[PDB]
């Protein structure tokens, strides 16, 4: 009669909360999805070993089209868990699944976990200064989406930071790198000429948040565009004007050039 | 030779990540602060029991004025942890403590935990649509803070949602309720008269996120301003223009008036 939405956290199998782990262990059935994002620091096998239960992986179609036929029937008569990377319901489509549960007469509860949305706090940028967020999507064929560029423009215009989620082909386990994202933005700039993203733009790269050894780097596009930030996932941030405290953290912790202390504050 | 900043999560001792717990258990010394937020579902005793170590609680003064005298000295020759509610670097000034660690020759690492900043996803509002955030502070003396009102105005004009952290006076055991926040906002409205926050404004209240049964309510200020949302902590949200799916969730899960289903495109 109960369905638990449980977040797995940021990077590896230990990023699930103690609460999430203990609940998952007591569930009769455990499902999971790895299409909204991936857990780059672990494997399905290691997650299963930790929970001590077999985990049935569900595809985007399994969930979006058949959640009520695959998960809910069992949840109607058993304790069922649905694991998701990060924090449950951060992904836009997940919230609606709680309505499906209600419709099916199944109670649902949410067990939170760390999300990259809040983990960016490790960049030293004040969380309250982050504005609207966006996703940089790989262009393909004759389709060249650029709305994320406008998001940066609108946030920066108001002195706000912009969190940019990078494209991920979960199924093929292919991650867009911060370098590729920078190249794309420069490409968009060359087309819109809005003066939003150039070689002189200050950016922050956060790779493998959740790991004990994440890569946190800050600097100008011209210098970071070909830098190796390590293994994915990568997150790109275009900060707005900086509070001196933010700038000093970027210099001391993220290796930012001293120049930001006078140019970006 | 190391200092770990470890988040404890939203509501109780089990909201810590497994990673955080396993590291905390092996630390030589464990410190913590409980003034940045309120964990309404646990006690110091229960936290100490789970970690299996004595925890020295620090006051805001101990941290802000003497972190480098109380914590860092021991971190030079031992493995030390500093625990905080939620995520240690979200809506706190703790990021700066990493700079103090560096100058003291102490390596620091961050272990994230669920944060209210991302937990708001449980309200059904799309996380990417949240704009700049703000804090509703208790007026004191002749000083009546109002900057949060302008944040709401700015986000709303862009169609973005506004997350409002609520004030907390840990030493006085005072935790601002959503009701008190709405009352303060109505007063600022009368002063500035910008048509930003009135009795007809739709708001969302999330109380005790992290618990299994948090209070999630949506409705007009005139109807919710005197409603009992249960024990603190509380957070208030002022949505911008809603997507149809957001409205459906607010109606089905947060008990909002079904009239909001009729979005004005
Ligand atoms: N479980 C919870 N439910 C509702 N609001 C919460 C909450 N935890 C924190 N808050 C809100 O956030 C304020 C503290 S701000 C510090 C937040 C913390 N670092 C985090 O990551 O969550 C509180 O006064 C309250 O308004």
């Amino acid at each position: 009669m109960v369905l638990y939405f449980i977040g797995l956290g940021l990077y590896d199998e230990r990023d699930i909360t103690v609460k999430g782990l203990e609940i998952a262990k007591k569930c009769d059935y455990v499902f999971a999805e790895f299409y909204t994002s991936l857990m780059a620091g672990t494997t399905l096998g290691r997650i299963q070993k930790l929970i001590g239960k077999e985990i049935r992986v569900l595809s985007r179609e399994d969930v979006e089209l058949n959640f009520e036929n695959i998960v809910l029937p069992l949840a109607k008569e058993n304790e069922v868990a649905f694991l998701t990377p990060g924090d449950p319901l951060v992904a836009t489509t997940h919230a609606e699944l709680r309505i499906r549960a209600k419709r099916a007469g199944v109670e649902s509860y949410v067990i939170h976990a760390p999300s990259i949305y809040s983990a960016v706090g490790i960049t030293g940028l004040h969380i309250y200064k982050f504005g609207k967020s966006a996703t940089v999507a790989y262009p393909e064929g004759n389709w060249f989406p650029t709305s994320y560029y406008d998001v940066i423009k609108e946030n920066a215009e108001r002195g706000l930071h912009t969190l940019l989620f990078l494209d991920i082909k979960a199924e093929k386990r292919m991650y867009m790198t911060a370098n590729e994202a920078m190249e794309l933005l420069l490409k968009v700039e060359d087309m819109k000429k809005g003066g939003v993203f150039t070689d002189d733009t200050l950016v922050v790269v956060l790779a493998r948040a959740g790991s004990l050894n994440p890569t946190i780097r800050a600097g100008y596009v011209k210098d970071l565009i070909r830098e190796d930030f390590g293994d994915p996932p990568h997150i790109l941030i275009v900060p707005g004007k900086l509070h001196i405290v933010e700038a000093e953290y970027l210099v001391e912790i993220a290796g930012a050039p001293r120049e930001i202390l006078r140019v970006n504050v």
